[PDB]
Formats: C-alpha cells, sequence, structure tokens
C-alpha cells in the first residue's frame, strides 16, 4: 500500500503501517512518501 505520510525514513511510517494496514505490517520510504507493506 500507499499512505500519503510524507518520510525522511521509514521510521515515521511503521505506526501508520502497523495501525491499519497489518499485525507485523513493514514500511518503507522512497520519493519523500511511504511504500508500506500491508503483512
Amino acid at each position: 500500500t500507499v499512505i500519503d505520510v510524507k518520510c525522511t525514513s521509514p521510521k515515521q511510517c511503521l505506526p501508520p503501517c502497523k495501525a491499519q494496514f497489518g499485525i507485523r505490517a513493514g514500511a518503507k520510504c522512497m520519493n519523500g512518501k511511504c511504500k508500506c507493506y500491508p503483512h
């Protein structure tokens, strides 16, 4: 998934990823915005 969590690092997208997107869900950054892994 992609959220409009704007990023300097994966860190700041990891709590929304684990919010709504999944149990062990992960997050990384590219182009200043998140690319969330819902697993």
